[PDB]
């Protein structure tokens, strides 16, 4: 039984992959929509089908908190019990994990290339790790070395009170507020929280906000046609890095702080060019507690895939 | 049959004696830092006080403890503990930050040592978060690792200071001009209960007196000063919402752990407080924590009782 199944569904989107069980290695993705099937079990039907293999295990990542047997999704109307399924489907293993905890699992698996560092010098090996990630939520897991084993703590950290920095920000802050009640980091950093930020800058200035989406934000900060969505992602940018270096001081964060992709690759060089690192180190005296703490951003296409099945491996048995 | 084991906390350092069988404490002496030149000293007055032979240590100090040298902010007293270690003769000598060794307590506290506030039952295994607010704000975690509990050091008291309100924020701006980054310590601790009531006054347009923590404390209580006490409302709201993000941040169903230093002075107003629902309130993830019960420790000394932990555990002890 040489592969197992492999999963990351995000809203309406679920692709599914083989990893192999002796090397870990993904491959056969393919994505389907969640509009076209009733559950998360039928589109696994499909898959094993059409391709034409024998799974026994399988480890599907799902972009909300995972809290017990049953799973219900904020972004799509799936709602199913994992043991159901781990017996409909007949596995001997089915993990159902978070995003975040798979992306953390990919971390031991990822390699240079996969990694762009933005500051800080050298992680330090057997240290807390985090990671987190900008995209449709805020995500956030840790990662810390036990012995041999890599033990990802999931969280809803990405759902924190967003703390601001400036009198602007807090502006901001109280706009927001108005409007929404409890206002969290992942009303500001994420997808929906790059265009809060925009409307609110804009609201700000007693001005009328245009519907924009966040690609549309992205596009005209980097093409410079939008003196509002420049501020918008510039201030996004800064947000961004003072909450991963909170993370850093909270869990001790000493092997490295990891953002996984989301929206930040569409505009990698306006963010290397951003106050990020030192909206990161901006934390008084603790400055240099934090200041040689690396961040990677990973570029690597499908890192839940393989953190699941990085996951699942160590589930199985397995050692990194 | 005996280990020497320690809370160095500013103006203070606590020692005692630790059974290395079962894990009591005895003999515990405080001594005041200025006294003397260097931690290493006011062990040696100790262990010759105390006529038994110590070849192991632990010492939990206020600091953040990365490496070899431990430099000490509020005395200073910075040392080398391999030094330390080979001064005193030492089997081993391990030196932990003080939250570290408040989250090794946890696990050997009873219900006495305990008073709950909110939630239900800890969900058995998982992640616990312990904070505490006394000179300086502490944080460290415990999650349960392969049959043992493993804690999780860092310097959670010092990231930003998170405003939820538009006074808050006021707060915020007004510590923002005076100095500069506000950590969540610069209004949660002994002096961040000054900070709060500098802060209110200003932001209704008055002066401030140079008050002390204890007095923010005493006039709260004794209803002597409006000023202290809404700083002393605010301390506890702004506390139930750091523990909030707390529990949030690393799905702490083991529980949420407060190590007293200000608070069971003022304990009464404290459970009168708004703390609880602060800590719940986090908009549709009201229901996330709403289970998650928070403890206040009423032990005496956490640290000395998981310097001893951690010890004995290094020492090879199931705990
Ligand atoms: O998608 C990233 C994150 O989004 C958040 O809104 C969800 O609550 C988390 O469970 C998830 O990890
Ligand atoms: O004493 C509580 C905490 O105070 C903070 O100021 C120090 O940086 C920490 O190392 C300590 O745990």
């Amino acid at each position: 039984t040489k592969y197992a199944l492999v999963g990351d569904v995000g809203g309406t989107n679920a692709r599914l992959a083989l990893c192999d069980i002796a090397s870990g290695e993904i491959s056969q993705a393919k994505t389907y929509s969640g509009l076209d099937y009733p559950s998360l079990e039928a589109v696994i039907r499909v898959y094993l089908e059409e391709h034409k293999v024998e799974v026994k295990d399988g480890c599907i990542a799902i972009a909300c908190p995972i809290t017990g047997d049953w799973v219900a999704m904020t972004n799509h109307t799936w709602a199913f019990s994992i043991a159901e399924m781990k017996k409909n489907l007949g596995f001997s293993h089915l993990e159902i994990i978070n995003d975040f905890t798979a992306v953390s699992m990919a971390i031991p698996m990822l390699k240079k290339e996969h990694l762009i560092q933005f500051g800080g010098a050298e992680p330090v090996e057997g240290k807390p790790i985090a990671v987190y990630g900008a995209g449709t939520g805020l995500g956030v897991a840790h990662l810390v070395h036990v012995d041999k084993r890599w033990v990802s703590l999931p969280g809803e950290g990405g759902h924190v009170d967003f703390a601001p920095n400036s009198e602007e920000e807090a502006i901001i802050l109280e706009i927001l507020r108005a409007e929404i009640g409890h206002v969290s980091a992942e009303r500001v950093l994420s997808g929906p929280g790059l265009v809060n930020l925009y409307r609110a800058i804009v609201k700000a200035d007693n001005r009328l906000p245009e519907n924009l989406k966040p690609k549309d934000i992205t596009e005209r900060a980097l093409a410079d046609s939008c003196t509002d969505c420049r501020r918008a992602l510039s201030l996004f940018c800064v947000i961004m890095g003072r909450f991963g270096g909170n993370l850093a001081l909270n869990l001790g964060t000493f092997g490295g702080v990891f953002i996984a992709g989301g929206i930040v690759p569409r505009f990698l060089e306006f963010f290397k060019a951003s106050g990020f690192r030192a909206a990161f180190e901006d934390k008084g005296r603790f400055k240099e507690y934090v200041h040689d703490i690396p961040v990677y951003l990973i570029v690597h296409d499908n890192p839940g895939l393989l953190g699941s099945g990085a996951h699942l491996r160590q589930t199985l048995g397995h050692i990194l």
